[PDB]
């Protein structure tokens, strides 16, 4: 009768000073603007206006960013209560069925080895075999992926029992065998030393087979690919391939070494025809949802990327600790897991972990209504994806909303999952092929209200906002051992490409409908969640004040004067007060969150460079595209860097020529414009140093633009 | 050492030729920590690598044994396995010797093919004459 | 004899905080004075950096990776430093 999971508020000892420094920030920031308005510069009037505008924008950004993080909380789970209540011994489990979705598009760019490792890790989760299923969707309809899945299914019969018997962590063979940590830490089982050697010697041969398939699948035979049976591969053309569904492992698929069964594995490839838009990942997700409903009809849908593997085998049980609770399960839309990455530098030069976002902002969002949907590692409720309103304590309309397949409509009514008794399993394959056809979503509500929502490259935020607009809430959980681990990019260009994609998606959402501003005025979305959604969608737009603030130094110092007046009564008091409080809230943030100072400093540097490199181009592309229906993404920081460096050097030299007894202006212009270089220091390291990735054309363009700016100064 | 190297080459060379091992030097190839299963299409490669490593370790043991055994000069001079004394007992009065280890009739490797000819050459040195060393 | 944790790390914390705040405030007050006396300022600048340098592993241990500092220790150190600073006046 005790609660399955417990909500632990942050202790007041850390929470109360946080609010005190927040309100102190508000009071001392509403007066800096007044003091800076009452002191205009008569010799640098446009420059003074630019500085005050930038300060106003930065203050507004800080306010709208710190409001959501007012009341953070934490959550704890008790797996023992799950075992005692539902996962009883000597009795079939009452756990609800779960379906795990994996999506891939191209085996050439994404190697099959990581996809095979993800499939193996998913197939070896600590969950009943008959209550879990896996669906792998290939967008490109690749022959190599099909054979890789077949080999993975063959090897799973040997890999799964070993992991289940010896409690191997992680379940992915590649990452488990690559660990240099002592594997003989707590292995009680006697017959473990001998089995590990054989399993390693078998995994190496499995890798050899996968490499052989990859090497053999580098060129297209002129007569098309041919399967082992002899029939030609239907997906010879990646644009004219009819829908195919294949089941590898299941009830009758085969038995492992121990004689038991394995979780069902289904390979789904949708039908693609020329002249029709498929919406890429969103369309694939909708097709996977419909096929899963027709075939197995799982109660919950966990989305896992191809490059993300299960580091903790009890992630599904922890998710069920939240979803299956009667009181907080009828109003929960999804459970979001934190995203962690391995194989990264010790210093994390590219800040790929995103410590601040994933351990500070997410908790604050969870304090009001829950975290925002971010893609991988999310367990969705099936009834929430259908647009049904939450419960808090018609045939024509049904066909118009869902589709024209009576089997899917009937399977919708099953709120607990499972195949309805009326639906005969003899014809569960033809109906699935009927749903996978490309002409199914025509004249339906799919992609608008039901399931994934189209209209954005970062189509995860829109789906979560649409779900939250109906009154649903989401749950954020942090296991002691991370549930999902992925591979982070190791290139500045790739990282900036993904940041540009996210920012462009946010801008595209902002200009279109379904925004938090003009949409969602139903009365069920909490205002603080509206503020969080507004911040996440708008934060592209703060680039222009940022670049103006970072362009200030050289333009100001090449000319005379500054943004600051002479230090007098009440003049420097606000300066020191604001600076001290800005540094004051940071230590409290690190204290309650547990984030190291180095991670926060690195996040600040990335915030600055990404504010320049990706965000103005996101704004520019969105604005131009809306009003009109590479490697250049790295140039504006280069112009700012060169301009600031040359400017400060020439200005200090000119100050030497002047030789005046004015410490104030020189110190002000010296402390400033070193802040910019320090925040652009990873930029300078990336441009000049080892592992250089800078084309000469970028340097030439930056030099030309800087020359125009320097000539403009005169 | 050259004789033992020629003996071990009969096993090392065919493995490198068949599996395209890079680099060809066993020490530096086995000392690399990079993933060796990068592009190895050949199926019978995992089993052969273990045996080849276990054979290279014994070859290193044999070489170390020879080096340890050849730290002092026997008072009667070095004696070959055949029984005849080593002509180069004195490093200054050794007549020229030429020995061929591997070649057309030297022997066949594990695959039955042949190996490149290996010749050991030691020039004749006499006192009172300058040899110019490397030149 | 005359009478028949984690507090063992506090006195260095008080010395560290007291010295740091002291030297900062004193150099700022010297800036306010703006006098041509290099001797005293240099003597008080070279000194009290010797202490921090000899307590540098202490500062690294308190603040940095692998931190093992309870908040109660920080609170006690702040209180003691406050008493010392008020005693100076």
């Amino acid at each position: 009768r005790q609660p399955m999971s417990r909500v632990v508020p942050i202790p007041s000892s850390q929470l109360t000073p946080y609010r005190v420094v927040i309100i102190l920030r508000l009071i001392i920031l509403g007066f800096f603007l007044q003091y800076r308005v009452t002191h205009p510069v008569k010799d640098a009037y446009p420059l003074w206006l630019t500085s005050v505008i930038c300060e106003i924008w930065f203050a507004l950004s800080w306010l709208l960013d710190q409001f959501p993080k007012w009341s953070p909380i934490n959550r704890e789970t008790y797996l023992e209560r799950l075992a005692l209540r539902y996962d009883r011994e000597g009795e079939p489990s009452q756990l609800d069925p779960v379906d795990v979705f994996v999506s891939t598009v191209d085996p050439l760019k994404e190697p099959p080895l990581v996809t095979a490792n993800t499939v193996l890790s998913i197939l070896s989760v600590d969950y009943p075999v008959d209550k879990v299923s896996c669906y792998v969707s290939d967008d490109g309809s690749a022959m190599l992926t099909f054979e890789a899945l077949s080999e993975t299914a063959e090897f799973a019969k040997k890999w799964v029992p070993f992991c289940k018997k010896h409690n191997i962590e992680p379940r992915a063979p590649e990452f488990y065998f690559a660990q240099k940590i002592d594997y003989l830490k707590d292995k009680i089982q006697p017959s473990f030393v001998k089995e590990r050697r054989a399993m390693k010697r078998e995994y190496e041969e499995f890798k050899v087979r996968i490499n052989a398939l990859v090497a053999k699948a580098q060129k297209m035979p002129e007569e098309g690919w041919t399967m082992q049976d002899g029939t030609a591969w239907p997906g010879n053309n990646p644009r004219d391939h009819p829908g195919m569904i294949q089941v590898f492992l299941g009830h009758s698929g085969g038995l492992d070494t121990d004689g038991n069964e394995l979780p069902r594995l289904v390979y789904v490839s949708r039908e693609k025809r020329p002249g029709f838009q498929h919406h890429k990942k969103a369309g694939a997700m909708n097709a996977l949802i419909r096929v899963s409903a027709v075939l197995t009809n799982g109660a919950y849908l966990l989305n896992v990327d191809c490059d993300h593997y299960f580091n903790n085998s009890k992630a599904l049980k922890e998710a069920m600790c939240f979803m299956m609770d009667p009181v907080i399960g009828k109003k929960t839309c999804y459970v979001q897991f934190p995203q962690r990455f391995d194989g990264i530098d010790l210093h994390d030069r590219y800040a790929n972990r995103n410590i601040v976002f994933f351990d500070i902002n997410m908790k604050g969002q969870d304090g009001v209504q829950g975290p925002v949907y971010v893609g991988t590692g999310c367990c969705f409720n099936r009834q929430a994806l259908y647009g049904y309103d939450p419960v808090l304590t018609s045939q024509k309309s049904l066909e118009k909303r869902f589709g024209q397949s009576p089997v899917f409509i009937a399977a919708t009514f099953m709120e607990q999952g499972g195949i309805p008794p009326s639906t005969n399993p003899a014809t569960l394959l033809k109906e699935a092929i009927h749903v996978i056809s490309c002409g199914y979503e025509d004249k339906t509500e799919w992609g608008k209200e039901i399931g994934w929502i189209y209209g954005s490259v970062t189509e995860d935020i829109l789906t979560g906002f649409k779900m939250h607009a109906r009154g649903w809430i989401s749950i954020y959980c942090m296991p002691p051992r991370p549930a999902f681990k992925g591979s982070a990019p190791i290139n500045l260009s790739d990282r900036l490409n993904q940041v540009l994609r996210w920012a462009l998606g946010s801008i595209e959402i902002f200009l279109s409908r379904h925004c938090p501003l003009w949409y969602g005025y139903n009365g069920k979305l909490k205002p603080l969640m509206r503020l969080a959604y507004i911040n996440t969608i708008v934060y592209p737009f703060t680039s222009i004040p940022l670049i103006a603030y970072c362009t200030l130094p050289a333009f100001c110092l090449l000319t005379n004067k500054f943004i600051i007046p002479e230090i007098s009564n009440f003049a420097s008091m606000w300066f020191i007060l604001l600076f001290v409080s800005i540094f004051t809230t940071s230590i409290l943030e690190l204290r309650w969150s547990g984030v190291s100072i180095e991670d926060w400093w690195r996040n600040e540097q990335f915030w600055v460079i990404g504010g320049t490199s990706a965000h103005l181009f996101a704004v520019f592309q969105g604005l131009l595209k809306v009003l009109a229906g590479w490697t250049s993404l790295l140039i504006p920081p280069t112009t700012v860097l060169i301009v600031n460096l040359v400017g400060i050097v020439a200005g200090v030299s000119y100050a030497i020529n002047s030789g005046y007894q004015s410490w104030g202006p020189l110190f002000g212009k010296l402390f400033f414009a070193i802040w910019v270089i320090a925040h652009l220091y990873p930029f300078l390291k990336g441009l000049l140093g080892r592992q250089n990735r800078t084309p000469t054309i970028v340097i030439v363009w930056s030099v030309l633009l800087a020359s125009i700016f320097s000539l403009l100064w005169v």
